[PDB]
């Protein structure tokens, strides 16, 4: 039976520097086949933004971007959570970028006891 | 065989947005019958002054307040690490808010060893 | 056989207030017999700078530098990633005091694994 990796991003752009890291590690876990998942909160939902990553795509050299697409081709699942992405960040549902699956924090709970271990940032 | 859930808050109410999503995550975990512990340190110990927590609770609208109210009703059981109370926050132990147990650092080790899983914010 | 505990301390000198206590419990955790690594990531690597170590060590009163020597003198083991090293703290290998295991970001997902229960600070 395939491990499984769960990494929580709970910072936003307000705190860059520790959201590479999560982002860089989930590509890691993932090259080491194991199954990987990322977890957004808190302000984590402010780096799945539509506009601040088009935005960030145009500008370059936002390692956050480099790592987040890195993590996507190694195919590592993505969730955020609904309570963080509208009462803490202020989005909409619409607002974040494709891809993503929408959850409650139910699912957090879910997810950390289903996967083998967690790495919290 | 019940399964435990422990959160580790480390923030005070100098980054609240920080102190909401545990509290918050406390109540969903017991709502879903997880027996729910959750342990205050670093800065954490600064969200149980009873000074301040009354402060709050008359100005009104402080989200921690909220979801830590809502914790207690929903069983949530309760740690504050005393090196963090006394030696971080400069707190006395009479100034913890009541129903909170007082502990050493080595509590946090067995907590986390007797828990299913650990949530670290 | 012997328990493992893993502590990852993502915090550097900008925040002191976060490093402490990740060491003290390090200390602790050995001091009951766990077997205890600590992993220096972000800006961690930081703290493991050999000219800032000598300084605070000459101005005294650096509390990560005490819970730090208490640590490797309860014998926890000291890594440090080295992309986060490099990468985002701009310190050259040669810049990390002896005895730090210098590593890739695959070892913590290795590490986290083998070890029975990780703490995130
Ligand atoms: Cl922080």
């Amino acid at each position: 039976q395939k491990k499984k990796i769960l990494i929580v991003v709970t910072h936003g752009p307000e705190d860059l520097d520790r959201t590479y890291a999560p982002l860089f590690m989930a590509s890691i876990s993932a090259s080491m086949e194991y199954e990987t998942s990322v977890f957004f909160m808190i302000k984590g939902p402010k780096l799945l933004d539509k506009k601040w990553q088009e935005e960030e795509r145009k500008k370059g050299g936002n390692p956050f971007i480099h790592f987040f697409d890195m993590a996507k081709e190694n195919g590592v699942k993505m969730y955020v959570c609904v309570q963080s992405l509208k009462d803490m960040c202020h989005m909409k549902e619409d607002d974040v970028v494709e891809g993503i699956e929408l959850v409650g924090g139910s699912t957090l709970i879910d997810l950390t006891l289903e996967a083998d271990r967690t790495l919290f940032f």
